[PDB]
């Protein structure tokens, strides 16, 4: 078999709707063309005669929209046949929907030791909600708050807060079924811990 290259993407895999991305495929020097699929596309999604060096590939997305989140997978030829593909990327998008709000109940001052809850506001239906703190990178590893039936609200109970929960927070809303399509940010809400 030949060896799966590696698949990244530039400067990450949450991407808000009209920024840009850069998916790079990494395989060997004896590659000779590239190819990605998408999740749920026609095959290949693009393809790349390297150059490159025929060491990478670059596939440009200038422009974040909804048609572009999902998974992608690199494969790529070598005078010996095709490689074995990549690890999947999930590629997420923010600001598919309106942004929900988030609040402190009963406050976002917390006394050390006592309970909150956050709660997290869509107006549109929604049956998932994310709960990310500061410095969390990948929103889908967030806490999740998971429905079956659609809701305007999630409920994210805290108990105990301590100093090491203080910070920021924001959360986001989606639908399960379309898990990589994350609305807007909600603002900022900080949590201070006394």
């Amino acid at each position: 078999p030949l060896p799966k290259p590696t698949l990244w993407a530039e400067p990450g895999s949450v991407i808000s709707w009209g920024n840009s991305v850069t998916i790079w495929c990494q395989g060997t020097l004896e590659a000779r063309e590239y190819r990605l699929d998408k999740e749920e596309s026609p095959a290949p999604w693009d393809r790349q005669n390297p150059l490159e060096p025929k060491n990478k590939a670059r596939f440009s997305i200038p422009s974040m929209t909804e048609d572009y989140a999902g998974r992608y997978r690199c494969y790529y030829r070598s005078p010996v046949g095709w490689s074995q593909p990549s690890d999947p990327l999930e590629l997420v998008m923010t600001g598919a929907y309106s942004k929900p709000t988030l609040s402190a109940l009963p406050s976002p001052l917390v006394t050390s030791g006592k309970s909150v809850t956050l709660l997290c506001q869509s107006r549109s239906p929604m049956d998932t909600f994310l709960l990310c703190k500061e410095r969390a990178a990948h929103p889908l590893l967030c806490l999740r708050s998971e429905h079956g039936a659609q809701q305007h609200q999630a409920e994210f109970p805290m108990s105990p807060v301590t100093s090491v929960h203080g910070g920021t927070y924001r959360c986001f809303s989606s639908h399960g079924f379309s898990h990589y399509l994350l609305s807007h940010p909600s603002d900022p809400l900080e949590l201070i811990v006394s």
